């Protein structure tokens, strides 16, 4: 299952982050960022998926085959910065989760984090499909609880409108923008679909690849339609819950569960701490999956999984003992995600429109000039929080 088992990374800590944050603190004014973003992943997620299918091979792969040496290495490293930037959140969003739910210190959430997430990638496909059913039910019926909870909510719908106009509202609103982008166009995703999608042509026929084509298209947008009205919903959700009111840690990610207390109750707090947990130790399994087929097809060769494991790890007790806060790290890593979009995306944008690599399934040019679009507005975004950081 392609899209299922990398559904989670678009329900990652990192969405949790973002979507609780920009609503306490920005109210609804980011929600045309998640729609917007949706938008672009549905464009990019297809575009990978056809990648896949037309060729044959994965996104690293074409580039490890058809690139300069130099240029190759170079991409494979920025990717794995990727991936690094891809598991910090959610593995740190997983020890979170086991704070709010055990109490225990976040170096010891991390720690047991650690031991599941190691003896997690040692079970073979067919005992982690209860655990992936698993995870998916948590997720999911949160999702919904928040498309519930974003009526009983009664959201000011003047607010509410408003929101879906494109507007910034200070440098910390690009931040969290950018943050907003990465979470939902996510780079390692970008190089995952593409070898998901390789290998599941039956005869090798231009008729079989249409049909994937067609098949993955309504598989993509109606999962990624999902995604995006539970976004924006817990966004709205936090909006209504923490904007304007002055709440200490608001869009904090351990106060998060106020926002479905009149929906849930006292289970609120258990049930979005035992979701977040489920989302992070998925995504986090999945990123170190895709983190060595990335590898693998760059180079021709990966490191062993335990050792991959173990050095993303570093970042996330690195920041534990720095004393930082989660929450932070967690949209700050999102930021550095959506950093890496447009190296994801030139390659894609190119391969896609070649015969040689397509076949009789080339872009149409009018999705391909939407793709390269979508590549300018992400370097400039990248470009005008850049600079605002620095000075002016
Ligand atoms: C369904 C999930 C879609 C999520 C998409 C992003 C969020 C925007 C959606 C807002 C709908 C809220 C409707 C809640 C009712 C509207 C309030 C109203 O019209 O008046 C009711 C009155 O307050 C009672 O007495
Ligand atoms: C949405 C964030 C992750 C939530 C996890 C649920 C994923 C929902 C997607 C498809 C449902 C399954 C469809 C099965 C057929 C697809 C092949
Ligand atoms: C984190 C990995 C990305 C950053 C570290 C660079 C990886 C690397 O091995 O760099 C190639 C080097 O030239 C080989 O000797
Ligand atoms: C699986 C069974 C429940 C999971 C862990 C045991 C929880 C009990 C151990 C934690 C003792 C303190 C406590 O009651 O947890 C409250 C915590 O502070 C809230 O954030
Ligand atoms: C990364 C810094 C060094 C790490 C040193 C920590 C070693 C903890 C080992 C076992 C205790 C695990 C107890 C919690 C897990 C329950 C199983
Ligand atoms: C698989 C996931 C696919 C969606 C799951 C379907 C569940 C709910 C519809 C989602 C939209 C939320 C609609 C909420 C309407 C509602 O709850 O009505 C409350 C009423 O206003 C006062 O009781
Ligand atoms: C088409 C324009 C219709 C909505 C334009 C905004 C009007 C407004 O101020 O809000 C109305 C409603 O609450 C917002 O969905
Ligand atoms: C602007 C409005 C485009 C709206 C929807 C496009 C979604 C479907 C577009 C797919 C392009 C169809 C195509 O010609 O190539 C695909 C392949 O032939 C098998 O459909
Ligand atoms: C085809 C797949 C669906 C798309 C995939 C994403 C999932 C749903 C996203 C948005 C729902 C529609 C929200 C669009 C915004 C409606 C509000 C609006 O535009 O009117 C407000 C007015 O303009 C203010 O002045
Ligand atoms: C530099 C970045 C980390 C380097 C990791 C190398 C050894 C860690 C200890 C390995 C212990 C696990 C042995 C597994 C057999
Ligand atoms: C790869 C790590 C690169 C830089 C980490 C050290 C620089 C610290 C910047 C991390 C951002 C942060 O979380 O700190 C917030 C503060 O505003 C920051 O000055
Ligand atoms: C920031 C701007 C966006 C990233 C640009 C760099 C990405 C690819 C350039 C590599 C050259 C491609 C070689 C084509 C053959
Ligand atoms: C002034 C501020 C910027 C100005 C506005 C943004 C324009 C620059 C952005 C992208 C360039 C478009 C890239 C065009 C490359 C595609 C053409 C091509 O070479 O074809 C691809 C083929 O598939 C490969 O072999
Ligand atoms: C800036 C926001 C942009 C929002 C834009 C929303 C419209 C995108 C809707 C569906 C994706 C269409 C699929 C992407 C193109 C693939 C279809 C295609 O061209 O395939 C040709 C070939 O026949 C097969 O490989
Ligand atoms: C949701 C989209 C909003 C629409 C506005 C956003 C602007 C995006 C830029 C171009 C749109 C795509 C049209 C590209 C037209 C030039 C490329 C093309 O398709 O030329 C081939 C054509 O078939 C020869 O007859
Ligand atoms: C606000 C941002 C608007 C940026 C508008 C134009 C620059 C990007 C669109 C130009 C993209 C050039 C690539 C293209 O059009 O097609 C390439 C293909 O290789 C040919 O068949
Ligand atoms: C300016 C538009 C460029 C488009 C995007 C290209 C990415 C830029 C390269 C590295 C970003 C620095 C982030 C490196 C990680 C920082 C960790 C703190
Ligand atoms: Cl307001
Ligand atoms: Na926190």
């Amino acid at each position: 299952g392609p899209a299922v088992i990398a559904s989670i990374a678009y329900m990652d800590p990192g969405n949790f982050a973002t979507n609780i944050e920009g609503g306490a603190r920005y109210g609804y004014s980011l929600l045309w960022v998640i729609l917007a973003a949706n938008l672009m992943a549905m464009v990019i997620q297809n575009l990978s998926a056809n990648l896949g299918i037309a060729s044959g091979r994965n996104l690293p792969e074409l580039i490890r085959e058809r690139w300069p040496r130099p240029l190759v290495w170079f991409y494979w490293i920025q990717a794995e910065l990727v991936a690094m930037a891809t598991d910090l959140a959610e593995f740190l969003g997983a020890a979170l989760a086991i704070q709010l739910l055990t109490g225990l210190p976040m170096f010891w959430g991390a720690v047991v984090t650690g031991v599941v997430t190691f003896w997690l990638l040692n079970l073979q496909k067919r005992g982690t499909r209860p655990l992936e059913l698993a995870v998916g039910a948590f997720v999911l019926m949160i999702g919904v609880a928040y498309l519930v909870q974003v009526v009983l909510a009664r959201p000011d719908l003047a607010a509410v409108g408003a929101g879906f106009v494109p507007r910034l509202q200070g440098p910390g609103s690009a931040y969290l923008a950018v943050g907003i982008i990465g979470a939902t166009v996510m780079p390692h995703v970008i190089y995952l679909h593409s070898a998901l999608t390789q290998g599941r042509i039956q005869t090798d026929t231009t008729e079989e690849k249409r049909r994937l084509v067609r098949l993955n298209r309504v598989d993509v947008i109606a999962a990624m339609g999902l995604a995006g009205l539970i976004n924006m919903s817990m966004l709205a959700v936090a909006a209504a819950t923490f904007h304007g009111k002055n709440v200490e840690n608001a869009g904090d990610l351990t106060t998060a569960y106020q926002t479905l207390t009149p929906l849930l109750g006292p289970a609120a707090s258990v049930l979005f701490a035992v979701a977040l947990l489920a989302s992070g130790l998925s995504s986090s399994a999945v990123g170190t999956m895709a983190g060595d087929v990335i590898m693998q097809g760059f180079m021709g060769f990966h490191i062993p999984l335990w050792l991959r494991r173990l050095i993303t790890m570093l970042p996330a007790f690195i920041v534990i003992l720095l004393g930082m806060d989660p929450s932070s790290v967690l949209i700050l890593s999102q930021v550095i995600l959506c950093f890496g979009v447009p190296f994801a995306l030139v390659p894609l944008l190119l391969f896609t429109a070649r015969r040689d690599v397509m076949g009789a399934l080339v872009t149409r040019r009018s999705f391909t000039v939407i793709g390269w679009v979508i590549a300018v507005i992400i370097i400039a975004l990248n470009g005008y929080l850049l600079w605002e950081l620095l000075g002016g």
